[PDB]
């Protein structure tokens, strides 16, 4: 009933949406890759621009994502850096390498997703945030997810996203914050 | 029940859209006049660009407002520069010159209204668009309304929104734009 | 010596430029048509961001060039909208449009050139800006040059860039622009 | 000869360029704390940012500084966050924690300074980049200087720029980016 495209061309946040979309939604990939300078300082600004950039270029409504690792005691490390830190290394760097900076810190961190979206046609634009809490594990368990999945353990479980990548679907934060969404849109279309 | 702040010192903006706010909320003036670059392409980019710059500020729900005439023979002119094209005149020189501008053509135009909540808190943003169709007239008659109402007949009337400002509650851009937003808003919050 | 790219395929400005440019330089048109979008509020803002943009993706020396025609009594208009101004519409009635805007008013103008190079190597960016003053003249003249250029005629002389062309090397904003941006140059290469 | 205003009040950034200015050149810190968001992808862009924002607001010649320390085996980082990255924690913490990250990992790195000039008046921009290459020390050491410079030690030396700060006046990239662009300016004006 209402095909929609989404904004990212990240292989893992295509499947991770399309497995929780709603029976009336048609959810396909956007069919060009469209640069955008992602030069937002909140999730949110960065999921708003990918959303309108993509919705004036594909004159068709669209969702984009913003999503990042927040850990508190490094002041929200990395946040919207999430990505681009240490871009050309293997997350298993990366998590090695954010173990190091933990070391007698306080573990408690989130995931947090911006899920965006936009019809050009009416200029209607929705924005919601939500977000899974949890805790930095002490070593890198699983090979699950992607990204940070293998060191982030969720509120409620002692198991990483990388050991219990099924858990997702139901208490991640793109699930949380798209199902948002989608409860949004049933009310007002 | 909701107080929200609206994110423009415009005293003609403040009067319309506090008459026609909902019994549950309480609309205020932003107390600082905070710097925005109003730099978008269109009027739902500036609409948001306000409502979150405002909201980061002030840390509390606003509303955001950007609105324009669109001429279609003059393509769409003079649109987001709606208050910038020649800001240091009155709209009474602004609309004598606009009038030499359409001698010999097509007079259709609309005036539209982007609407935008935003709460920083829970990072909730919604946009919404809607505009009042009409004609520009022959002459600038009445001195009702504020801006370019004087010259604007809406779809329906042969008066200008100078001559009959009191129709503005009903038929308005902005008046139809905010009750969107409004109605959106008493379906999710 | 030195192959710069310029940011345009506007074939008058490359045709332009070329023409002024000094012998250790070759100029060549950029191979690649890159998206910028141009939201700067002044000609320098526009001319940085695309010099910016360009070198990034060339990863080679380009030149930019945003330009306008800014009419006092219009408050400026249509300044840094010179192009986006009427933009499915031919330039014959663009003139056609600002001289019924233009009846009973004061007709000075300029026409404003910024100029800036950015080596994206060594990160040095140079802009600098000058001015042709003149007036609009009461109908079109000539077909020569591009743009505004059939109803402007520059102080010191009765006709149009329309019907001088072979004036604007030298007199023009953009060859005094570019002349002072390679001056610039060969002291500091 | 020449007055110019600096876009920050850094004490120390305006400390170490009133040192090594010319003889013929007023510096005096701004006397407006301007608000700029600074979300450009590198130093020169934030720099060309600050001295285009203050240039504007000031109407009178402005210098900027966008400067950081990029680590190579962290992808570059902290780079354009070095401020921004824990930026409740003093400057002591940060280095503690990128000691932890640098464990096991190549230590090389640079100071980086982008140096802008505008004259609103006139619309010329200059802005000219340099560096002092170095590597991480393996402890804090000294209190000299600001930010990162008691874990820093440039090429050629044995000590920290903390430990050695008398020393930036002659390598530091800052003391390099403005001698570079000091020059420019010598010999166009």
């Amino acid at each position: 009933k209402l095909t929609v495209y989404l904004a990212t061309t990240n292989p893992h946040k295509v499947e991770e949406i399309k497995m929780i979309a709603p029976e009336w939604m048609e959810i396909l990939p956007s069919p060009e890759k469209i640069e955008v300078v992602e030069d937002g300082e909140t999730f949110l600004e960065n999921s708003v621009k990918k959303a309108v950039v993509y919705g004036k270029k594909l004159k068709h409504p669209v969702m984009a994502d913003d999503s990042g690792l927040v850990i508190y005691s490094l002041g929200g490390f990395p946040g919207v850096m999430s990505a681009r830190f240490m871009e050309e290394h293997s997350y298993k760097e990366k998590m090695r390498t954010i173990l190091k900076m933990l070391e007698g810190k306080d573990r408690r961190a989130a995931f947090v997703c911006s899920a965006t979206f936009f019809d050009p046609v009416e200029n209607t634009l929705i924005s919601v945030e939500d977000r899974v809490e949890g805790r930095i594990a002490n070593e890198i368990r699983g090979t699950g997810g992607f990204g940070y999945d293998p060191f982030f353990i969720p509120d409620g479980y002692d198991k990483t996203f990388g050991e219990i990548p099924h858990l997702k679907e139901k208490i991640s934060h793109r699930s949380k914050a798209f199902r948002k969404l989608f409860s949004v849109l049933e009310k007002i279309l």
